[PDB]
């Protein structure tokens, strides 16, 4: 905000800031950043802070996607909050490279939606719901070690957790320490 | 709106045993038409009873509160179908006594599936559409045993909204005659 | 508004039914009523409608097109001020020969109006349904009026407005009211 | 609103009509419902018709101006306060001889309003319907006034208010009704 | 709104008529019929106007005044609370010695309010319009008052408030009602 | 609407059959009492008949009719049309024992009780311990009244579970289903 | 949108034949884009081009500005799946050139039949009816042609919604090979 | 919205004597329009100029605005239509320079009389109503000098919407080649 | 829009000015001031206003009149698109000899529109303001054109719209520009 502005004078440092809910505009935004991040230097790790109360799965995983498929290890740090698919990206981080801060929290839910129509439209928008869920489960499950069963249970309503209780579920890997 | 030697107009149609249904179905109307039935085969439960059917539709549950009246009760119900019976309107007009559902010439009927809504989480919009679904399962039968129609043609010939005339509506097994003039 | 009954229901008891709204569902459930009654009353007295309507509802104005002609009694329409879309269309419903205007009553013909939203598929459907309606109204107008049901779809392409006269001429009432 | 009855049915009851609002369907139905009502009762006895209007649909002022014209009762015209637009025209309406407005009421007359929208050719269609409708009207207005339609055509061309002596004077009443 | 009749219809069985609103058209549609149906039941007898009215249309109101001077009895008026412009027009057009005010009544008087819009022939049209009509009303108050007509054009430039007492100073009642 | 002077509702009422057709709110809750009321002071011996056709509503207006059929001398039946949900569903099951009836189409659904919290942590915890109190309290006479654990009422009611009329017999929310 | 030593992210990326496509389709955002491939065709008329596509669909007018001005213009324009590629979305995607359509792993793809709204007299509401199937006939040519799959096939699995993984996409011909991580 | 290196995209383009219309046309793109058109040929009489057309159509005097400049400025505009030329857009198609009138093979072409409205009194409703006549016969006699259709066809072929596909719009007259790849 | 200059800077840099809009003071105050910086230029070469506009306030009309007819270039006008009420009151007001339209350009005149709303007294005024604005408009639109008064009047009672082809008749332009 204060002008580069504060932003893209931590990009230069291979810093980008997740700081809102995540729709197609953010995704697309950190997206280009990461692809941009990887052509100036593929091997430097780059650093992805998240203080966000979630948003659109699709958005979620355009980013997530982006993140596994570049060369460059991305650093996840929670600062504030990692809620929904907020949490769900800072588990993406590279493996060894995920961290929240002492008093930052994360919150793990269920997906949500809404359906509207014929009794055949309805079914359609359920059974891609559930689906959509059962997709986030298996990679939370890859990314925590945690059990796709332990997952469904501790998502069936919201699941709010410290950041030492993050690094216990696998979450992260450590709580950053001043 | 008109009044009656003091009766207001659809008032002095209840004495002669006639109902008249000419709006969207929901729980006002449905406890209204139910309490008619039940007042009329209290004051007499061997005559019948006519419900003339204008109807749109309306709720699925209000609907079958008047469904399960209709067939509770003792008189026969005849059901008469004037301008439109759609969606719930012509599941009432299939249920009304066999032998004693009608529609005027002009009249169009409209088959279709249940319409909903469901919000939240995926646990409850599951719970949403497992509800609707078993809902039309619960109507395809009702319908196939009123109509004589199997359920696999209901259920294909209700996927999208389904217009017929009075003359096809009696092809189908909606309705025993069309009405021609007295 | 006044009472003597409120002056529609004093009429009512002399036989006439006053058509003065759109036609919606609730005003057509009424006057099917109405009628239903009138002809319990008495199966062979004249009914008296007179219709000064816009129009409305298709489906509205064929349940009491359909009334008109399954009861008994000859239901006379009388035009006064305007009959346009389904107004005009039971005006020309009334018994023949009993189907009148006033000299200034204007009437009114024009095709089904209305509206389609959702998938191509559902589009389809509504623009069959409406189509299938409009001939099912030619059919019928033709009949009522004795013109050809290709010079009722010509004439119906757009608004088309008539003098008492010239409906007359038309074939959409028996006689102009002269005083 | 008050009870005797309310006011207005008992006016009907001595055959008075009370016309005190704009003129639509709603309104237009109910005269004309009062109108068939009193000659049902006595189709020899005048009728009548107080007219405090701003004005209103022409279809529904054709109504009530068709069955005034159709009934056998003579029906006099009052006019108090305003008759404009559709009012006046059912003013000047009455029987003959028996056209009235008080000494301070007032009386205005102008053309036809309305609005169109849509294709060019719909456009055209509503055009020569509204001019059609004015023609109309200012043949019948100058039959009931004696005025020429090329006299109704520029007095109406823009909105023009008339005392009750001027609306003597143009023929549109008979008498200004002097206090009793 | 309570019953005995409601309390209005019971006081008019009494030839009181109680104008307690702002006027429009059916506020004076509702007056004068009650003032016709008054001189209807005896052309003799007096009739009292209350009026506590902040005012309203001037034609509206030209109903009421000149049904007042075109009937038989006397209608007195009786100002409770306040009789502004067109309401104190009516106040003053009661039977000459039978105008009230109760002793704490107001009585306001100013210049007829309006609007124009459209081409400058249309609100020139307008204007001289009301022009016309504030020459009419304050004739007619002139001749009501006593005061000369260009007293009453000064003193309704702005709003003007009065007394009751004051009120009668000025001619627009002709005593204060005391206990 | 209808009249037949009572209307539809009051000449039902007439024969000890009370409509409950909507939401349940204090307006109708205090409706519904001031019935059973009235019916117990006509006659405190013969059954009365409570139709249940409701998405449900407020839980304290419910348990101002639950109450009031506990309270007073005469049985009241409860008969299921089109839906009983919620709370709705809870007045269903509080009927007189044995007389809890569904017609066959009739559907049944039961849930746990919502409601909103705002303002201070100190506020929100007041408010739910209050609905969490208040859910204890419908599961336990639920419990009583239809014979299943305590904790299989709280698995049931977890989220939204419909049921069928025979459904709601083999649970024991009713007695009987309804047959023609 | 953070910049970069003077460019936005976005123009960056245009720097190096990069066109995002992150939006609903509308005429200002196919505007865009098709300047964008103008461009860059007139940069260098050989080296490709890639659109990055995360669409939730949009005008079908404004989708064929783009698909057009793709299949016109000399570079390979390689099309890249990332998040969820729906109706014009998906029908772009599957524009990309042949080889050269990509999905993400866990990118989604949905297919349906277009939508549309008609109101006013009878005959407008057929005009309108027979534009909208002929724009879906149109569709679903192209798509065919472009993915293998029948007409027939493609009608069928349009009337409804219908989600697809980009493995299935890849199946299903929409694209060539879903983009594993390098 | 991009930058090119400083030109946004359009800006760009235009250097290249390119003008995208890729919206309704109202007064302000006109005006838009117009004066880089008038820019275009400041900066060469000679070279050819290129408008892309995708627009759902808008003001008919706003289109004249636009219509007029090309015919008067001395460059040939081409005009290009992409996506969709509907209404005033399909009328600003057909007025490029012929021989250089194109679409693109799934580009749509529709063509209809005009729209407008009318309210006050009944002598105002007529003005409005003979002007709106006026201009849809000012708009079929130049359609038809622009298509080679007689003004009695375009007449009965614009009553109601008429949709067109590029090779259909070519037939017609509306274009003069279906560009293809 | 289109921007290094945005286009409309860099047509000022050649002495055109493009009027596109409604004209309100915020147009005027922008106009007036690209006029004033031309003259300052060279107060000897042409200044090019191309009109395309729908009209707007009189009093901000004026300001760019009489900063036309004050600085010393020449103001030729072009009018494309459409000139209304003040947009063709503009186009009169350039040099003579240098006032054009495009062949399918239209003109439209018409007289001044406005409201009033208040006493009746400044209704008075409002309406007395308006008619001199129309008194004023119309002598120099006459002196313009060579119109007489009356036939401005006339031909302003109510829209009357003008190809460009009526306008050069009119007076208002000199030639109807030709490819
Ligand atoms: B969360 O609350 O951020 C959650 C992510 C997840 C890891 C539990 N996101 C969602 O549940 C979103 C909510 C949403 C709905 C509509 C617009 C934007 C956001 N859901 C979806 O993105 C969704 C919904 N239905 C189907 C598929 N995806
Ligand atoms: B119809 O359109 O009348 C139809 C009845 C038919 C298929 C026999 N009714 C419905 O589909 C209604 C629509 C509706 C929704 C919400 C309020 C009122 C009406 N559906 C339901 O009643 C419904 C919806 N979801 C689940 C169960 N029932
Ligand atoms: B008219 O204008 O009254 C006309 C009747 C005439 C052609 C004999 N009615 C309609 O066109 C109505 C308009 C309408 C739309 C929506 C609500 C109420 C009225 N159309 C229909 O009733 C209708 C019927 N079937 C299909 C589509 N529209
Ligand atoms: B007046 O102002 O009441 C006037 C009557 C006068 C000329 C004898 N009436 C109208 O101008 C009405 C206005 C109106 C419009 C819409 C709803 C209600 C009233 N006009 C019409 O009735 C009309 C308009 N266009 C065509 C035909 N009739
Ligand atoms: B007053 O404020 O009541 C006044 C009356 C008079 C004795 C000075 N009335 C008005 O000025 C009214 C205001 C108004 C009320 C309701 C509707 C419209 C206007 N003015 C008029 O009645 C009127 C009369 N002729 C022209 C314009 N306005
Ligand atoms: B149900 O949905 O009818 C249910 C009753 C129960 C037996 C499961 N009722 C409620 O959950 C209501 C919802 C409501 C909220 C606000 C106003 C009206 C109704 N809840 C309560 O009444 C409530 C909520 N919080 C505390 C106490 N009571
Ligand atoms: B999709 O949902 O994006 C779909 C494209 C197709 C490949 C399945 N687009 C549409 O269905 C759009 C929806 C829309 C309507 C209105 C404005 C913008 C977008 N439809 C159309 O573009 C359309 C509608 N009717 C006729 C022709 N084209
Ligand atoms: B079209 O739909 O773009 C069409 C152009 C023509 C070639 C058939 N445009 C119009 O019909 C416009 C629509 C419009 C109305 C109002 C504001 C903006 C656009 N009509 C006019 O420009 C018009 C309307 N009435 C009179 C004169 N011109
Ligand atoms: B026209 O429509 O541009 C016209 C000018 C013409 C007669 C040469 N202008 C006006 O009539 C304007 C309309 C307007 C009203 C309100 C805000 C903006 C524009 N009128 C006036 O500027 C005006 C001037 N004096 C008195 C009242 N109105």
């Amino acid at each position: 905000i204060p002008t580069y502005d504060i932003y893209s004078r931590l990009l230069k440092d291979r810093i980008i800031m997740l700081g809102s809910q995540i729709d197609d505009n953010v995704a697309n935004s950190i997206v280009s950043q990461l692809l941009f991040l990887q052509a100036q230097d593929s091997e430097k790790d780059i650093y992805l802070y998240i203080n966000s109360p979630g948003g659109s799965v699709t958005a979620g995983f355009a980013i997530y996607d982006t993140i596994q498929h570049i060369k460059p290890d991305v650093q996840t740090i929670c600062i504030g909050m990692a809620a929904s698919m907020g949490s769900f990206l800072l588990a993406a981080g590279a493996k060894g490279k995920r961290f929240a801060l002492p008093n930052a929290e994360v919150m793990i839910h269920q997906p949500l939606g809404g359906a509207q129509g014929q009794a055949t439209e309805i079914e359609i928008a359920a059974n891609h719901i559930l689906k959509t869920r059962e997709k986030l489960n298996r990679i939370l499950s890859e990314r925590t070690g945690q059990s796709i069963e332990k997952i469904q249970q501790d998502t069936d309503r919201d699941n709010f957790l410290t950041a030492a209780e993050a690094k216990e579920y696998g979450l992260i890997d450590e709580v950053m320490e001043p």
